[PDB]
């Protein structure tokens, strides 16, 4: 868990302008969070990038999990191997509001983080999932009670988020 260059927002939330994949390779965290969908199909975005860094091992493991257990619920999670990125990967499904899912499920999604003492995570439901990223940071700060290190791979958005938090 050798996180470097993060800015501490609250006693348990830290943030950095960084690619979560590069962070996971350098830090070797106990847990890395994937921004998953309910069938664990890592087709693009954060999930595709994490799977590619495992050379597709994450996708094969995910398909076997879904065969035995069925899909996740929106707001839910499962723990699978971290492969070369972490000890464990926490696959968390935030709502996709561009596909009509309820933004109130973002609180449920972040509540999954509280079962793990330390996590490297992306900003849930941001990007093409369509949630307002400033709102997602506020739900993270108000919900997560364990130690979360957020990697946001866009300097423009990182600056907006920090300036929103410090108002
Ligand atoms: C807001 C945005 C800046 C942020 N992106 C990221 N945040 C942190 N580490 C990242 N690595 C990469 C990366 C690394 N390689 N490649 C080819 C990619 C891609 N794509 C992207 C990325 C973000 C946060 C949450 C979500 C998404 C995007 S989404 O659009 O994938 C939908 C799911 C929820």
């Amino acid at each position: 868990n050798s996180f470097s260059g993060y800015l501490k927002l609250t006693d348990n939330v830290y943030i950095k302008n960084a690619d979560i994949v590069e962070e996971a390779k350098k830090v070797k965290p106990t847990v890395v969070v994937n921004a998953a969908n309910v069938y664990l199909k890592h087709g693009g975005g954060v999930a595709g990038a994490l799977n590619k860094a495992t050379n597709n091992a994450m996708q094969v493991e995910s398909d076997d999990y879904i065969a035995t257990n069925g899909p996740l619920k929106v707001g839910g999670s499962c723990v699978l191997s971290g492969h070369n990125l972490a000890k464990h990967c926490l696959h968390v499904v935030g709502p996709n509001v561009n596909k009509g899912e309820d933004i109130q499920l973002l609180k449920s999604a972040y509540e999954n983080f509280n079962q793990h003492e330390v996590l490297l995570a992306p900003l849930l439901s941001a990007g093409i999932f369509g949630a307002d990223p400033i709102h997602s940071l506020r739900v993270c700060v108000d919900t997560v009670r364990t130690n979360v290190y957020l990697a946001v791979f866009d300097k423009n958005l990182y600056d907006k988020l920090v300036s929103s938090f410090l108002e």
